[PDB]
């Protein structure tokens, strides 16, 4: 079935007993043994006095692994989360760290439609890390403003431009207009500059209108759908990824997921949420806070670990990134990563065009192990001079 | 538009600076006429209050922080009027910003117009049961797993004859098609109604994947479902809202808190439980909201949001849960008033005289409590053996 790995701060100091109580309490409480939960492993961990002080009580730390029979839940994320953490989420110092799906269970999930290889083929960028940037100051501005920023980022060499995280349906830049206008801008840049850029557009609105809106977006010519998965739910992302009438990649944004993962004592771990579950659910890209942390590397690990059931997803460490960090990013994440320039690309002395060239040049230098400061490029130089 | 209240542990010891920072970064960022229309999209700091310092926290975080409450207002023009956009706007990026917690959201009158609130609410539930005065009594099936239909009916009948107003499915279910439990359950309950004149409602758990919920809910109604039990937080508040807004689902919805703890267990991060299990659930349309009982201050805060007067939404029934037996009835009515549901949980089946006797105990306990007469001075064997076993 499924193995849930929990990190617990046991105040009773009996990991064995507690583990067994959870195993029973979350299952059956002869023909019943068939649904009985099994304690697979108990791991004692080092004590933390600072936590004891914070909780005003001595707690024994440890990791508990429990196996829940497949017959105990429907094979979808809402049922899985409910079974493995519905009750425990309110039982105290317990955090869900990982979920190990059996090969049988994995068969019920789609995994990414495109994955790393599908995205690279789509963009026709086969070896180097990808480059992404974001519009800056879209709210209150018109379509002409969007078109100009999009054109500059594309001419700058960016592979993917995404909508500002908080851009919702509005009278100035509504969905279909953003898509139609954007598609024309990027086609024009392609026709003249030979560089193809993709536009990841924000898919928002009511949960029950998402499929209709996603299809309107596709019809309008959308390249990638940007989705705030955690504002809606993993099961919703999954249904979008499962629809073959939505033949475009989905880029997941981590907005709101912090409500689940910020604590070290409660919640659900970031690697499971932004790494494993997003991948199984169908996200082709996963944006997550950058370490500029093992946390970040863990997410990435689950997004790319070999798994015969699912394609790999593109890792997109975000925030606090400038051309100078490219070397660190590639060493830490490898070549199959997306360099997220964020909205900071527009801050370069030569606009988004200069910022993009700085990143593109930086990426190529990095792949040749050539230092950035020894690179003769006015754009990359001024970048290292202003940002570091 | 919408005002968000945050609890922050600032490691820069400058609440006024962090606040303005947040009000700007989460909103806007030229000729006069354009600047004028753009100012309409800017966030405004509404209130900044400092709080007592917590040394244990400083030690825990391995850094010193300044505790405070910040209130930032976001213009409606900046987001679509739906919970997903609202949560993304007020706590999207902030949820990953560090020690910050969404404590409350104050919707404006115009914004509230975009939400349904409960379909039935307190008055609607009371009219369904024809119980207009005292608090209601609810119990949960017990040991249903691995049992047949005849067993369900028998336990259902016993709970009803015991005076229980609402019987609901337990949390862990794995043989008994919903339409079947619904149909058979209905049969049992109508029998008790036409024999004792007592009305009992059966709240059945609504399941399935997100995009099958509405069709499943309508089928449940068609089969004769009384109330739909729904694990809101396993799907999302926006899904609960769509169910509540659907006129083809003319039945009450009872919200269960499963998973919500993933959001509110921390005192430093997440979204507060009262905001979740109280305000949002009511606005989204939950007729009943189950939450851990104080048997503490969060329990009352939740109840407050569910019942506080609001011209835009009907009120919801508070349902404190866990650690409740007949002895606590006087307390519950004290802390939650008469418009509350007494959740006997599966504890009635433990009564020495079974569920029938356990239900009677609660029903006698509530009638007595409303008469102000102490339970100790009540000449009732069922109630006595209860207070004698539970205290």
């Amino acid at each position: 079935g499924i193995i849930a790995t929990y990190l617990i701060h046991d105040d009773s100091h009996n990991l064995e007993k507690k583990a067994e109580q959870i195993a029973l309490g979350l299952t059956i409480g002869e023909q019943l043994k068939q649904h009985k939960g099994n304690v697979i492993h108990v791991e004692e961990l080092a004590e933390h006095e600072h936590t004891n002080s914070y909780l005003r009580k001595k707690v024994k730390r440890g990791i508990i692994k429990i196996e829940y029979p497949l017959l105990n839940f429907s094979p979808d994320l809402p049922a899985i989360l409910t079974t493995t953490f519905g009750k425990l989420s309110l039982d105290g110092e317990v955090k869900l760290i990982d979920l190990t799906f059996s090969d049988e269970l994995k068969k019920h999930f789609p995994g990414p439609k495109f994955g790393i290889d599908g995205i690279r083929n789509l963009l026709q960028v086969h070896d180097r890390p990808l480059l992404m940037s974001i519009f800056k100051g879209m709210i209150g501005r018109n379509i002409g403003y969007l078109k100009t920023q999009l054109r500059d980022q594309a001419i700058g060499g960016v592979d993917i431009v995404k909508d500002d995280e908080i851009l919702f349906e509005n009278a100035l830049t509504p969905l279909t207009k953003r898509i139609v206008s954007g598609k024309e801008v990027l086609q024009s840049v392609y026709e003249t500059y030979g560089h193809k850029t993709l536009y990841a557009v924000n898919l928002t609105g009511r949960t029950f209108d998402l499929k209709e809106n996603a299809k309107r977006a596709v019809q309008a010519g959308a390249d990638i759908l940007l989705f705030n998965v955690f504002a809606y739910g993993l099961d919703v992302l999954q249904s979008l990824a499962e629809d073959d009438e939505i033949p475009v990649p989905i880029m997941a944004h981590p907005a709101v997921s912090g409500a689940y993962s910020a604590s070290k004592l409660y919640g659900v771990s970031s690697p499971l949420l932004l790494g494993k579950l997003l991948r199984y659910a169908g996200a082709d890209f996963s944006l997550f806070p950058s370490p500029y942390k093992e946390e970040a590397l863990a997410i990435s690990k689950y997004l790319t670990e070999d798994d015969a059931s699912f394609k790999k997803s593109f890792s997109v460490p975000s925030a606090g990134i400038h051309p100078g960090f490219v070397p660190f990013i590639v060493r830490d994440f490898g070549k199959d990563v997306v360099i997220n320039a964020g909205g900071g690309i527009h801050g370069h002395p030569n606009g988004a065009q200069g910022g993009g060239k700085a990143f593109r040049t930086a990426i190529d230098a990095t792949l040749q192990n050539k230092p950035l400061h020894e690179v003769d490029d006015i754009n990359l130089h001024s970048a290292l001079q202003i940002w570091g």
